[PDB]
């Protein structure tokens, strides 16, 4: 990796962001792209000011330029796709700073796992490509090969954070380099262990181990912590449906997008094609949106707000807000 620029950060810090309030629950990274034709510094200077504006780096001896050079390394490593661009890991990292500081989840967690999990956010599509896990082992890809002969199914996610660990290993960019012992190793391992969550392969026992955790007063306390700070990195994935509809409905474009284009190279491989990524089998985002509103996030959103995580009862809210939305598109066409 080449090392950060005066130049780069400069473009970065020129940013002011004005009348954007990045700490929002209806921030919208959307308008903030738009307002300059910058888009990319602009959502770079997002992640810096939300990452100082916790005061976390500060604590942990991370000063402002390592932030900031890790902030460009991270970026310079994301692809121009529709969805899993540099863009969704900003919209995550935002996200994530709403569900521990609005949402309070930050009292379950220490401050260096709050500092990793907005860091985490940052690193963890790193050089997503718009295909996930299986088209490469369906295709027989290389990687799909690898993943396959080494044992582990999370083709994508063990990429992530190859790259993540690639970047933290010049101290010129490691957000990590004021720690040592006991605190690097957790900085390490959580940043890992969350990233290696997000395959949503896994969606079904995370939860359900959380929720477990949750319920249970003997839970051991470490463990209660790494699934907390995974199940909250799944919730910053997920939480499209929990954004202002207009908001929601761009992003659920961007997904669908991407996944046509998945779609597209499957059938020029003559591989499976799954309905949701076929784009002559469908007319319309509402009925997906409502259907991943009513097996994925709405139970996701609901149990563990039910479970532990009370402060974030707006994302309920606006998920069941979001869904008389779309019945309402439905109900009107
Ligand atoms: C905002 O919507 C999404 C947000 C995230 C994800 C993600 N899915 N998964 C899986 C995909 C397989 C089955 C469902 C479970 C989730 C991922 O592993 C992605 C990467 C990580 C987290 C969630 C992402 C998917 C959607 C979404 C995309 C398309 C439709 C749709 O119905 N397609 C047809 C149309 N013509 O409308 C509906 C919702
Ligand atoms: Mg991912
Ligand atoms: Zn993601």
């Amino acid at each position: 990796v080449t090392a950060i620029t005066k130049v780069e950060r400069e473009a970065v810090l020129v940013c002011e962001l004005p009348s954007f309030d990045v700490t929002d629950v209806e921030f919208d990274l959307f308008r903030a792209r738009e307002s300059t034709d910058k888009p990319l510094d602009v959502a770079a200077a997002i992640a810096y000011r939300l990452l100082l504006g916790s005061g976390l780096p500060q604590k942990f001896g991370c000063s402002d330029e390592v932030l900031l050079n890790f902030i460009l390394q991270c970026r310079k490593k994301y692809r121009n796709v529709p969805y899993h661009n540099f863009y969704h890991v900003v919209d995550v990292c935002q996200t994530i700073h709403t569900f521990l500081y609005r949402g309070n989840v930050y009292e379950k967690l220490t401050e260096l796992e709050c500092f990793v999990l907005l860091i985490t956010a940052l690193v963890h599509d790193l050089d997503h490509m718009g295909l996930n896990n299986s088209f490469y082992l369906k295709t027989e890809s290389p990687l799909g090969i690898l993943s396959s002969a080494s044992g582990n199914t999370s083709v994508l996610e063990v990429h992530h954070c190859n790259l993540a660990v690639e970047i933290l290993s010049d101290p010129e960019s490691d957000v990590f380099d004021g720690l040592e012992g006991a605190e690097r190793t957790l900085a390490f391992r959580s940043m890992i262990d969350c990233v290696l969550a997000t395959d949503m392969a896994k969606h079904g026992s995370a939860l359900e181990a959380f929720l477990a955790s949750a319920a249970d007063q003997s839970s051991d306390e470490a463990a209660f912590h790494r699934m907390t700070m995974e199940i909250i990195l799944k919730a910053g994935d997920i939480s499209n449906v929990t954004k202002p509809f207009d908001i929601s409905r761009q992003w659920a474009m961007a997904v669908t997008e991407e996944f046509y284009r998945q779609g597209d190279m499957e059938k020029e491989r003559g591989v499976e094609v799954l309905p949701m990524f076929d784009r002559s089998k469908n007319m319309e985002l509402a009925k997906g949106q409502i259907g991943f509103i009513d097996f994925v996030a709405a139970p996701f959103f609901q149990k563990i707000v039910d479970a532990c995580l009370q402060g974030m009862q707006w994302t309920v809210d606006r998920i069941k807000s979001n869904r008389a939305q779309w019945e309402r598109v439905l109900e009107t066409r």
